[PDB]
């Protein structure tokens, strides 16, 4: 039986690559995707044919990632439990998508990933796979093998002949994530030097830096006047924001599978994009529309976090968020300074702001009528209390 | 006829005190509330008598303000349109509450305030006024008089001999807000040296400062180990946070009255409390409870912003928020550095976090069944789409 | 000066037509819409000319009504305060839309309506008017004149030769509504014989009647196998449902302008459609999509009731509802009997009705239980 | 080893009792609850002993069922997917609560139930058990045994001296439900004569019957002037409403385990109470409160349906609903006629209704200002759209 493996190029997926050959004695098609992890994905591809893959595939998926996943999510203003911008959550559906596609092209019966049985990724990968190909066979080695510890895994590796080697990490164009190890103690500050994508606030420039982001119908299309494709734009903003230490979050989140987990996230580009978007929305979105959208964002966020991307509830909400987002067109101007992102200006060709309505269609005495009617039910209530 | 005027002590409220006497020929009882504006109310009170008041009352309400208004609102995690912590919003109900109390004591048929017809404050004062005493009469000189300009107003002061003197501002224990004037241009960054409560970040200490906040049953009770009363506690956090330039936001908000307005706000202590509270909630609140609470927070916020404090909807939601907040007991550790507030640690007597659930509560197969069940409907969906 | 008046042809708008000519010394263009009130609109158009209108317009708007207002609203499962199917609510935006359009074509600076200052219709008419044409001028005589009672109004009409003929009523293709007068005491049952569109349940047929309604992509397209246009379909279900006394509701509602009001509504066709729609949705909609939808429906309902039809919020929610409703394709089979509507069958081309093993269930449960056990252990 | 078995008395639980003894080499303590299923619980209690239980407990939990489970739920206006009044759903938590209680008193380490692995009841039984006693062991035979059919199960029963006997049913004081078998075809109308608790409308009296229900503080306390205890009251309304064939529903619902299923429910008393409650709320509840409440009701309904009764989300929402419900005091008058329940009147001591404001607290002029303010943002949008 052929099996398509989400191959990362590291120890575990290498061990998994042989484990699959050994255990199932199946033909293994490896798949590595470049989503901005900062790894020469082609090496991964080499190491896979080298580990025994009957075929290895690598694809530059950066643009599709930002265009078809990050952007639609940002359009919805998705924030999980107040701070998490879903860096890892949104990338998983993209990977599983290709896994299933490849499996259908290779006539492969199953797909495999090395997400552990303790996290959210296994759900994201599998819900995606089952949603796209209900008959797909899934193999999650971490839930099926006997290994107990890394000593045993290192051992097993040293065996078969797989090169071997404080916290776990997941990185992509949207963010870099840290959790586990020394991070597992909620009262322990993260260790100095851990952050990779963002410069340390204290080592951030002494002079603030201004940046402008242009949005067109809900999506960012240019930075400082330079049009940039989805991936190139997130990249650019990561560079600009990174140098200033922007986008660091430290939270104890609730995992879908039931337990709390301490995670640390750095999302420089995305964090600038989040505040810039709300800046443009502040002029282009109607009051009542904004208030409704915001009360739905959290639900959409958990859908993403839990793994329900290619799910009807999420696609339905997407219709609402996309409708609203289509009006978000304009430019936000932000000030970057030692870890902070400050909105200092915004403009829109179709801005709903009118200074003439605030400076000292509006008539003061109308306010009295407004107030009286609004107060009626309250006045009746009081009178009944007598 | 008697009129209880919410007298702040400045030009406008002085012009209004005179106006009320000439227009209604009634006794004008002035009431000035100390809520942290940084004015010596007792001075406004004597000036009120000088200006013509038949009786001037001054009351220290910082404790009532933080305890009975700011705290209940904070338990709800109230945040208007993404960034506004509602500093001015929760103060108005307190003031109105007293105007009506005094009127009832003085045998006054009416109360008066100097909020304009273009803003939200008029609604806040009046909805609480009518909600508390349905038969009360409200006079809002700004909606009734003829002054067409500032100059016309300065002249009227002189005619009656009242002391006379780029943006408007409101300051209390919770924050200091700025809007209007040069701020009316949303593309124009606020002027240097505008902020008053928070030191400017570029001028804040070079070394981060750590602060710890203890929450008992939903409310903050101590700072760095020192137990403090509500007002004293907010004060302490303003000092600490201000020194670091924390809690600065710049937004274009939607007023209840219909138009957008560019607002700038500095909420040092409140911003530290916002994040400290969530840090403690991250260990003490159940996942689902949290997700539901966050989708309701925005609604409660709009209620406070619009002026529906003493309204049955707000009081109802308050019952839910208080029920949830009751479990928020623990300590948050945050790092303050040049305008930013970072959560670096948190602990709680009844933390729901367990490292044993993440260290490498169920076994591997459990996750598989959970996944199969969760995917069932997605697979049926896909099969039907055949 | 020209004023486009929403003229229904009765005493009030006739008086209003006279009042406007003299008070504003303007030319009045009358507009009467046929939305299924069961009245000859042409008669109204003629009476308007006799009353003094410089021009009178009458349009058959039943198809536009059901297709562009009733259908989109139904796709949303809109129900105000648990019972009100919003019969009068969704109709007002339609009328005002035409008032503003006619004003545009006739070069009229203002429009007028005879909705009183204590109801919801004035808000509905004006919010839509202002929304579609921001600088339009609106005149609501009930808010501007000073008639001190009916007596004085009858007198005024008699003076102008306007013919002067226990509760207030409103009727259109969607429903017939009753409120005020003898109905103002919420403890009192409506009087017998008050109902018009529906047969009294005690007088309904002794045999039940089965009906089948087909929905295509969120909209009902046929009844008992016969394809029918929007308006014709609502009419057919009103006949079928009405004969059986279906769709009667008695509620005390909260008006947008602040007070409670006791209302009685008969919506035979819309009531059948409401249950028929959910019946088809029960096979075609996903569980989570359905649950989210139902939690948003009430907000939409209040938007319609309040008069925010041509408002961005309602338009945004409509995008969600329409997206969801597009899957509603199938047939609902209902049984009608003396006042009641019983779903009795349903089917669909893409039904989601009918894999794992009992074992998977244990895992699902263990994982779902985890946070609950932790909470318990902590409580010690 | 001791095992507390939720013993109903039928073939399945008798088989399970014997199965448990030999499979787990343990003694079984049988528990039969009287929740208005219309059976003699003492006979089941005695049959359990004959089947081999070491001890058999039988309790009349009717009053607790209505007072502590049904009323709280109704207070929330809980309705699942438009029509299900949750008759079976709210009874399960009550059963499991006692199983865990009895296990602790008897020193039993585990509990057992005969709910199948493909239904919702397993989730309801187990989630409440684990929530109340985290270390309890749960044994669900349907998910563990090797019986391969009904034929084998009958032979096993007959071999163990257990007496052996178109759709499946569940009956209790709140309703009677039917599903499976012939009912599995969603296009087929239920068979004639299926209903039990309610008379067919065709056979219901030609004379309508008026019934009045008094609500005190969110709960029904009297019927036609006669004070009745919770269980006695539900019983009375089932009798009155049942004669008129009120409360029948036919739906295809979404199960928590992932699939859809056709269910038929008859809830005479509950249906009368549902409309009676709303009738009383129409006079006693504030507009904004009601609207917020109805938007949360569905969520609470799914919690109950899924089995999250003794769960923090549910108890938090219960705080909101109970707050709101406290104001629900008055009497509702309904007319029952051939399958229907018609509200014809309502009155309340603290009714918020005043015909003082409808017949011909403000004047039409206030209405004008109200409209203008409300329309401002819509007008701005139109001008901007040009
Ligand atoms: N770039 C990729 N291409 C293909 N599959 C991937 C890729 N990245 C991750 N995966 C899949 O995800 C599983 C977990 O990946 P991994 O990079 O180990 O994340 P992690 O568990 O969050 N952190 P770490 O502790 O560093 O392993 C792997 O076993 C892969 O199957
Ligand atoms: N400390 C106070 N004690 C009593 N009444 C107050 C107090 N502060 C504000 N008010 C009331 O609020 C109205 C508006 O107050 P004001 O201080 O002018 O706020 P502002 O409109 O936000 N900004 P500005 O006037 O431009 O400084 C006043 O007329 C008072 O009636
Ligand atoms: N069919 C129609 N065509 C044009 N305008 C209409 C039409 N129906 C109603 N209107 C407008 O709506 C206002 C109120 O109409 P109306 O028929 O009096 O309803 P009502 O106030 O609910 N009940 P009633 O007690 O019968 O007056 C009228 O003054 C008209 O301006
Ligand atoms: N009154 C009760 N006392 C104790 N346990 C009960 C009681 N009622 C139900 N149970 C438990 O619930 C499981 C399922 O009960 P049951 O009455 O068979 O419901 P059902 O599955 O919906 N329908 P059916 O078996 O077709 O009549 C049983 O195996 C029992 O363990
Ligand atoms: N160190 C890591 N690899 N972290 C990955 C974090 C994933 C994040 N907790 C999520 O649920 O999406
Ligand atoms: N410049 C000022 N005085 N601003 C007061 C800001 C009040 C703030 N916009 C609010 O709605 O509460
Ligand atoms: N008797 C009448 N004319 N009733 C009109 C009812 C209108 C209904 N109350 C609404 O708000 O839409
Ligand atoms: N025929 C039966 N035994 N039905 C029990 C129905 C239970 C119902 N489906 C529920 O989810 O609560
Ligand atoms: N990637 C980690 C964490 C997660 O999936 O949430 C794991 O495999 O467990
Ligand atoms: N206090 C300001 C602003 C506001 O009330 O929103 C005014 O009186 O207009
Ligand atoms: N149509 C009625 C009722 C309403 O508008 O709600 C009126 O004009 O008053
Ligand atoms: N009681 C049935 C159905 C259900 O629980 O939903 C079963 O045991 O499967
Ligand atoms: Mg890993
Ligand atoms: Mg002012
Ligand atoms: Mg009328
Ligand atoms: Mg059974």
């Amino acid at each position: 039986m052929k099996i398509v493996l989400a191959y990362s190029g590291g120890l575990d997926t290498s061990i998994i690559l042989k484990w699959l050959k050994e255990t199932y004695r199946a033909e293994v098609i490896a798949f590595t995707a470049d989503i901005g992890q900062g790894e020469e994905v082609e090496e991964a591809r080499e190491k896979a044919l080298r580990t025994g893959a009957s075929k290895a595939i690598a694809l530059d998926l950066k643009e599709e990632f930002v265009r078809d996943f990050v952007f639609p999510m940002m359009r919805a203003g998705a924030v999980y439990e107040g701070y998490y911008l879903l860096g890892t959550s949104i990338a998983r559906p993209l990977i599983a998508k290709h896994l299933v596609r490849i499996a259908e092209e290779e006539g492969a019966e199953a797909i495999a990933h090395g997400a552990t049985g303790k996290g959210n990724d296994q759900v994201r990968f599998e819900l995606t796979a089952y949603a796209l190909k209900p008959d797909i066979k899934v193999i999650a080695p971490w839930r099926e093998w006997s290994f107990q510890g890394r000593k045993e895994m290192i051992a097993y590796a040293e065996a078969h002949g797989i090169p071997v080697p404080p916290y776990s990490m997941d990185a992509n164009l949207l963010h870099i994530s840290y959790e586990g190890g020394v991070l597992e103690d909620p009262w322990a500050e993260p260790p100095k030097g851990m952050f990779r994508m963002t410069q340390d606030p204290e080592e951030a420039p002494d002079a603030p830096e201004y940046v402008e982001v242009e949005f067109f119908e809900g999506d960012p299309v240019a930075v400082n006047g330079e049009r940039l494709s989805p991936a190139a734009l997130l990249q650019r903003l990561n560079e600009i924001g990174g140098r200033h230490g922007v986008g660091r979050v430290d939270i104890v989140e609730n995992r879908f599978v039931g337990m709390k987990s301490r995670g640390v996230y750095e999302t420089p580009g995305g964090t600038i994009l989040y505040h810039a978007r709300r800046a443009v929305e502040s002029l282009t979105l109607d009051r009542e529309v904004l208030h409704q959208r915001d009360m739905l964002s959290p639900k959409y966020a958990e859908l993403v976090y839990y793994g329900f991307w290619y799910a009807p509830e999420r696609e339905a909400l997407q219709a609402y968020f996309d409708h609203v987002a289509r009006s978000v067109t304009g430019v936000a101007r932000l000030k970057l300074y030692k870890g902070n992102v400050y909105v200092v200006g915004r403009k829109a060709p179709k801005s709903l702001y009118r200074q003439d309505l605030v400076s000292f269609g509006y008539d003061q005495k109308d306010a009295e009528g407004f107030i009286k009617i609004q107060a009626l039910r309250l006045r009746v209530r009081a009178l009944v209390e007598r």
